[PDB]
């Protein structure tokens, strides 16, 4: 799925914190460009990289979808957020797939691990790479 210039970082910034447009159907454009598919189901967390970073410092739990990973992290608190499901598919004109939206206020887990020695910043040794879940 990700494209070459992004870090795991990077791509999850992306794809669930910089909400281009309040809009799905706009702000998916980018995610789908990117990934040349319309992703069938993205949630956008109306919350800081800075923020999420943080929460990597929360404690150590199991990841929800993959029982042998310690790496995730709970919110601690809720957020809301903005959940993007795919409504009108269009394989062969990506620019075309529209997206229905669903606002709410919901507890996250994140993976986080080390960054990208190359090519992540220096100002975050830790940085969240996954979004696992939403509760
Ligand atoms: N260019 C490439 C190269 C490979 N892939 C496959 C791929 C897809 N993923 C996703 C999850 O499998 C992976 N992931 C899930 N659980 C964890 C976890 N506990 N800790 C670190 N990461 C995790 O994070 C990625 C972000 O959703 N990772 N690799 C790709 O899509 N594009």
């Amino acid at each position: 799925m990700k494209p070459p210039q992004f870090t795991w970082a990077q791509w999850f910034e992306t794809q669930h914190i910089n909400m281009t447009s309040q809009q799905c159907t706009n702000a998916m454009q980018v995610i789908n460009n990117y990934q040349r598919r319309c992703k069938n189901q993205n949630t956008f967390l109306l919350t800081t990289f800075a923020n999420v970073v943080n929460v990597c410092g929360n404690p150590n739990m199991t990841c929800p979808s993959n029982k042998t990973r310690k790496n995730c992290h709970h919110s601690g608190s809720q957020v809301p957020l903005i959940h993007c499901n795919l409504t009108t598919p269009s394989p062969q004109n990506i620019s075309n797939c529209r997206y229905a939206q669903t606002p709410a206020n919901m507890f996250y887990i994140v993976a986080c691990d080390n960054r990208d020695q190359r090519r992540d910043p220096p100002q975050y040794p830790v940085v969240p790479v996954h979004l696992d879940r939403i509760i």
